[PDB]
């Protein structure tokens, strides 16, 4: 038993959320929360943008100090940091922004990363800003991911079309 309430559950691991991920990981505290960032850890705007800022920017400072040493991620891949006043840890995931050109295949890998962890709440990789489907991101997830995932979708409209598509 967990403490995620208010999802339909889609398959055997995946469940889906019309809900704001930043007051859902408030609420919740999980162990992993996922951030849709990308290579640089620049968290402008989007999930990364509102994850940033619901830490008061020190998600920001973590993330600067980490490339400075690394260097950046690569698309696809992934970093484990601090899950500051939201989470245990954030699990910072790069999808491929359509926006940028990038191979769309790297999505799988991408969702890849959730399976080192054994329960995460996340967003859907590639969808919002990042120019990807959210139709075709939520199959995906669903062919990728084995470990428990709760689906927080930002807007109750696309919500609905995921739900009602969804086979
Ligand atoms: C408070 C809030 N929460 C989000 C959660 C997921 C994706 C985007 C957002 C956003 O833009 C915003 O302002």
């Amino acid at each position: 038993v967990n403490s995620f309430s208010g999802y339909l559950k889609l398959t055997d691991n995946v469940y889906i959320k019309n809900a704001d991920i930043v007051e859902e990981a408030k609420k919740v505290k999980p162990t992993v929360v996922v951030n849709a960032a990308n290579v640089y850890l620049k968290h402008g705007g989007g999930v990364a943008g509102a994850l940033n800022k619901a830490t008061n920017n020190a998600m920001q400072v973590e993330s600067d100090d980490y490339i400075a040493t690394n260097g950046p991620l690569k698309v696809g891949g992934s970093c484990v940091l601090s899950g500051h006043n939201l989470a245990k840890h954030c699990l910072h995931v790069v999808g491929p922004n359509v926006n940028k050109g990038e191979d769309i295949q790297l999505l799988k890998s991408a969702y890849e990363n959730f399976n080192q962890h054994e329960v995460l709440l996340a967003p859907l990789l590639s969808a919002g800003i990042f120019g990807a489907d959210p139709i075709h991101s939520l199959r995906v997830c669903v062919d990728t991911v084995r470990t428990n995932v709760y689906l927080a979708v930002f807007d109750k409209n696309l919500y609905d079309k995921l739900v009602s598509s969804f086979l």
